[PDB]
């Protein structure tokens, strides 16, 4: 794969329960749309989700041997707790793109720390699933020439 | 009507670490205890213990398609760390309680913030394995009014 | 007695104000529960409440004159204020059980600071008047197993 | 006048490509704003900008921007974001939703940067992706405001 | 009164609880051994202790009608906490020695914290009774030289 | 209707030291100049000063069995200490402005923080008696427009 | 005597953006009051707002050359920031009361905090309009007594 | 087992990317050497690696059944943020040593803190690979005097 | 080889308010000192009073393209508030050198922090308006040895 | 000796510096009443005062062979910065009281942590000379069956 | 008139290993060019280094008793540190201006904090040796216009 | 001495007279066990203990002149205050070796702060005299290869 995506844990619970409270949009929608948006630019993409930060890790390392070139990552909760995952993507050296659906900032203060912003590329939160979308289209321009 | 007990990392080895340490009482003593609690009142209890922070969290998830009415939680070491297991008890919108055996004010500092504690219904520590039960008759109560 | 109840400032309010804010249980409520739960197991329980911090420390002073084996407490707005109160407790080393009736980590960050909860046998928080049972419990078994 | 996207650059951002184009690549504020104008203009949604190196002036272009029916504002604030309470309740006060960029990432610098006056009270941020993120932004704005 | 000692909270169980092991010295055998001390200077000495920070501040005030011209206070616990005596003593403008019978700054942390250290002539903590004798000792030197 | 008017500890020492040091004004002159005030517009007012804390807390009990529309409070050194009375005037439920003559931002840091202030109406500080009158003014304006 | 009411950045807003969310008054009309009020007692005052921390301390400056006794000011935001509004206040030694028509302590953690507060020789906040008048009310009598 | 081996999250990186950004030695280099040391003392080493938490935790307990008398464990990213894996060594009470490849002081603030350091018999970090066999000789001292 | 002489917010009201203050010394003085001590060097000097933030960036922008070679910067109470200022500075990357008249460590704890100084190429304070020449001093030393 | 004084830095300079400012007392005064008031009671009674931190710390070695029961240190500037001098202490196990003439709490917030308060018997400050006295004559007390 | 500059630890090594890392210049060269300059003005100097605090401290002492009116310090590390040195300078009572070769605000935060900053007369950092010339031309300005 | 190995205060206490400690060892048995391990190796090594924190760094720049290669140094209590030990050993230019006897992290908080770990090769903590040992272990295999 040259694009992977990665969801944190509890990003499987989109639109899950109740419609309206969350809207009717699932984790499934948001990876479709993001491999036909890659299809479109002839870019290889691949997803994964999971609640265990062990498989997350063991991701990022697969993701060096197959020649994955960026990764966009919403880590969801494990921004603010994961010196692991920080030390994944470093290790690997792979260059990425933190997306947040909602406003982090705009929550508790606890959510106002982070283990990989600093390190990241660049980050977007609160504009919901399009957030991956963009971080794609930056990682498409800056890919292919 | 179902009512999920949880516990956390390292709670497997109580009664296994000398004959005092805490007890003989073990966590199967205990399960099988809040079982025929349970049962008096015609409450469906399940039980379900991990050292794997991602086990817990896909069991919460798994509970919200089982239609389990109440969540009693003893997260041990993860209530301190664990931002991804607060989320995916909000995430589902079912209702918990907190336990701990032992007091967690007593002791090191640290065991004095909790990422569960604040969304809780309530909380219950320092006065042993009867704090389970205190907790399941609590929801006993509160669920046939 | 062998065990006494003490309630700090302002519960003297439960049930007083609006009865369909936050229900129509009173102290006196509470307090016939306790000692209906004592009677049972030929346990002779007091109950106090005061507004006065002084009088709270006096009636500990008294209680270790009597005799009585534990206490069981709600300090209410004490618990983040009272030095005077911890030293009471420790004075007369009467084991204790903290008992409040909402969940207090819930609230303003500053109720999240107690001057008692360290040095009690367990806290029980936010299962409202039931809290007060269960310390009960507790209690009687351990006097009398 | 009347647009319905403001965009909003903060102090220092005019030297955008003017100190040794070897140092931070050659784009400049007008670069930036033109390629706005365009990708605008080719959703059929007015567009206006503004840049100022004086805090009160651009609080008055929050406040003119009330009377002239801006829906949305893309603001990159540059250092005001650590600093500025008045900035906040400007934006608050005519209750013109706002969206955050910063052409760098900030979490990667200094410790003050880490704060911001600003960011809670955004729709949401874009911070590290350089001008793609003013073009994201106003993105979601264009999708916002005529579905 | 030339000299007000005053007592707060908890020092009325001095030489109560088992004293061959917590101390047979109470609080009368303190006020008896200033007293005689006081005599033997030719100067008058009242002692007041209470539970109750009201009672306390209202003495202090009287002892400004008095003509009281020095305090010697342990506030015991008080001194964590109450902002009212440390404006009752500045307000009646009585300079005041501040004693404790324990050395404050080898227990908990909470208790290094002092609202009214800063504005006494001095401290004395940990040296038992004698604290009370050598402020007095200094005190009777300073109002007769 | 009933404005009530609360005074906290060590305000009866107003103007009895030196009235040259601090001003000759007493807590009863204040007071007076209140009840002119409201005579004036016929509205009910009473006034309560107390050292004790216990005391202020039934008193602010009372004032909701009497009907009291509003509360103005100088607690003094309370503001920085006492969680029970911001638990009273909350749990009576009677809105309340609170007033000190001084300012306390000019003053120590630990006089910066208040348990009551966040929950006023609002406050003024630090413009003497004349505060006290500003809040009876906007008082009497809320009560009969 | 003149006296300077200053109004810092935002307060032209008010009354302006919807009559739903904070009442039906604007700075004008706040003016138009105060102008009234000190003609009554025979006191020239001049009024200024702006948006731009420099013009205000022009403004400043420009008020010693005029001779002006006291400045009554609403900061706004810039009583939380501005060290330079401090300065001019404290250049030019004109006395100072600080004005907020809302509650500053009732909001966010940041608004507890003001460079300007310990130096004004008082403050009013969220009593509304009514804050600028007790102000000019209590300007009047240091002024003219 | 007599002694166990360790090793955290992002270890099995060790000499990959780019043999020249930290060298070509490898986690398998490591275990040999080390396994190659103890077989010299006829002392039977068992070694362990995981990029997931659980894991170590489930291999900790299961070190408690096998016997194993001291653990090296080299936790990585996994010092600074599991609670867990404290509770998993006090809880089975087999004595530890914590090693480090890099002189973890050296890097970010966060990285300074601990929550095994101050249960491990000691620490040995910024000797490279030699830190092991350090810990290693120490063991063997210990066991076998 | 021009240098530019920057004085920030109130820095114009040197002298004016009451003489005696910190005696008859005026912004102009300053000026002309420096002016005199630039031209018995052969350099160029120009100089730059402003209370507007603004106006300041501005006139640092314009010192880029004016060839300024280095800047000697009295920002008064800007140094604790400017993140702006800073950036200026660091945009045209022109060296700095901060002056203070006053000892600003001697002053509140909140003058101990500065946006600038940690970028200066040194800072002098509380020399005076010496500090001012001194600088001029090293800066001709410097662009022309 | 039975009895050693330690005098830290500083201390040397008592009586010095225009004599009315702090008195005529000198060092050497204090070591003469302290001599004659252990020669009353048939003690032994050593002094030593240095500037020089290692010069304390070898006093202090040297004490423990010569049989020193208790040492009396006025650590001066020390208590707030040496742990060498608590660990010398604490090495050589010899208790101590800690002096100081004047009071320590009522100046700069760093003088109110000490590296030595905690491990003191007893600690008296504010009390000048006077304080030495005190403390000898509880170690006298002390020493003595 | 005389003054004393002193030098604190390490700066004996300036020019020392690499004089191609920071200049040729040398402890001694400083010395040698306050010297010539002190002799153009007639004014005795004498100049002091040691790596022992207590050296410093008495050189300090030593000052005072020869009459010594000002004197220029470079504390180095112990600016950070010491508060024997504070108390020295300030026993003494001898103004002084405190300089460093370095920009101390451009390295580690703890370099930040000084015991001294806030009671000297001045600070003069980042110029080089330059800055000791600047702060005795302050000086012999002072002692003699 | 290609090596030197630097002990801190009170470490000549170790042994026979007892810092109440196990180990019967003393710091002269430490000194043969290491010249002992160096003379195995061939290479040259000497060491210096001192409680004069001066002492200490004048050995330190000695080291520089005489060609030490690498220094191991247990700085003891000097390793939380010392800013002046951190700038001789980066001012020579030495490689170091911290080594400490004891577990620091185990003990009081201060004791968790360096301002030398950061800049060491590496640190050993908690292993007892072998740490000295593996420390000149380390350093051997570094110096010759």
């Amino acid at each position: 794969s040259t694009i992977l995506v990665i969801h944190g844990p509890n990003l499987n619970l989109l639109g899950k329960r109740e419609p309206e409270v969350y809207g009717h949009l699932t984790l499934d929608n948001i990876n479709r749309q993001l491999i036909a948006q890659a299809e479109q630019a002839s870019i290889t993409l691949d997803t994964f989700q999971s609640n265990w930060e062990g498989a997350i890790v063991d991701r990022i390392h697969q993701a060096q041997t197959e020649g994955v070139k960026l990764i966009i990552i919403n880590p969801a909760a494990l921004t603010h707790t994961s010196v692991a995952l920080r030390d994944a993507l470093l290790g690997v050296a792979i260059p990425f793109i933190e997306v947040h659906l909602s406003n982090v900032h705009a929550r508790e203060a606890f959510r106002h720390h982070s283990y990989l912003s600093d390190k990241a590329i660049g980050v977007i939160c609160g504009l919901g699933a399009k957030g991956y979308s963009f971080a794609l289209d930056y990682a498409i321009e800056k890919i292919q020439p």
